């Protein structure tokens, strides 16, 4: 609900604005860095038709949101879990403890956390998975800090959509990060490129939400 609904209006706004369709365009002047994130989605695996999807966020920590709707989150240090039931309540353990319920879903996390170690590229409170879906053109991946990341498949460009400080960041074809605030696009206006996926994130954000 309440970051989503947020987004979806934040996203109506700039689009309505036609950012692209100008004459001017200062793209520059809606760059902000007080707006950079600190998370965002480094590396995934879609093992959906029997485990789940695993991923890894941008300071090293993994998660999975396995097929039960259940998520087991690794911490950056290798040992702290952070354990989401179905319901949401999370708890938390660690790895050495050797948790009797859970070794078959840390057995499963580190074989892919193993996995996007060794055969995936990077693409630059700890928030986890909180529902994703693919289509035949992006990757979209909603954090339950609110954010959402769409990784566009064909070219590699991918958006991260924060609706606390209603920006987005932009990671262009070279994995160059820019942030820039939504309200500022409206009036310095954008390159096609950029106002073609924030429409495109409209439509995703408004079937997160309908989902």
């Amino acid at each position: 609900d309440c970051h989503l609904s947020d987004m979806l209006q934040q996203l109506h706004s700039v689009n309505a604005s036609k950012p692209s369709e100008r004459g001017l365009v200062r793209q520059e002047e809606a760059e902000d860095p007080a707006c950079i994130p600190i998370f965002w989605v480094s590396k995934w695996v879609d093992y959906s038709d029997k485990y789940g999807l695993g991923y890894q966020l941008c300071d090293n920590s993994v998660g999975v949101l396995f097929n039960d709707s259940t998520r087991l989150i690794l911490y950056n240090d290798g040992d702290s879990l952070q354990y989401i039931e179905r319901d949401g309540t999370e708890s938390y353990l660690t790895v050495s403890s050797h948790p009797n319920s859970l070794m078959k879903k840390i057995t499963l996390l580190k074989y892919f956390r193993n996995y996007m170690s060794e055969h995936l590229l990077k693409a630059g409170r700890l928030p986890y998975l909180r529902t994703w879906f693919r289509t035949r053109s992006a990757i979209i991946l909603h954090l339950s800090n609110g954010s959402v990341q769409i990784n566009f498949f064909q070219d590699h460009t991918k958006l991260i959509l924060c609706p606390l400080m209603a920006a987005v960041t932009y990671i262009d074809e070279k994995r160059d990060f820019r942030t820039y605030r939504l309200s500022l696009l409206e009036e310095y206006g954008c390159c096609k490129e950029l106002a073609s996926r924030l429409r495109y994130a409209r439509t995703m954000v408004d079937k997160l939400l309908s989902s």
